[PDB]
């Protein structure tokens, strides 16, 4: 029984397409305070970033088409993301310790996923 689970999710930088289509991006993002980082804090079953595979909660979006957000405010990153167009390209990475500071009663476990109690 080999789990995925007890193997480390990936840290490095990641490229993810999204495709609009005719609904939302289907994820929701926390963040944005003085420099924080915006991050991935749910992802909507079904959903286009769902479709991909790719993302998940805990991830910070670096960049949007290629614009810098490491250091956007909330409202400019969902700016940037209506903006995006049909075809969303999307910089990622995993870093579920900065983002266990935004969910309530969150934490890692040891193989690198959050948890919430």
């Amino acid at each position: 029984p080999e789990f995925l689970g007890e193997e480390d999710i990936p840290r490095e930088p990641r490229r993810i397409v999204i495709h609009r289509g005719s609904t939302g991006l289907g994820f929701n993002i926390v963040g944005g305070e003085d420099g924080e980082g915006i991050f991935i804090s749910f992802i909507l079953a079904g959903g286009p970033a769902d479709l991909s595979g790719e993302l998940r909660k805990g991830d910070q979006i670096l960049s949007v088409n290629g614009v810098d957000l490491r250091n956007a405010s909330h409202e400019q990153a969902a700016i940037a993301l209506k903006n995006a167009g049909q075809t969303v390209t999307i910089i990622a990475q995993y870093k579920p310790e900065e983002y266990s500071r935004f969910e309530a009663n969150s934490r890692v476990d040891s193989s690198g996923r959050i948890v919430t109690d």
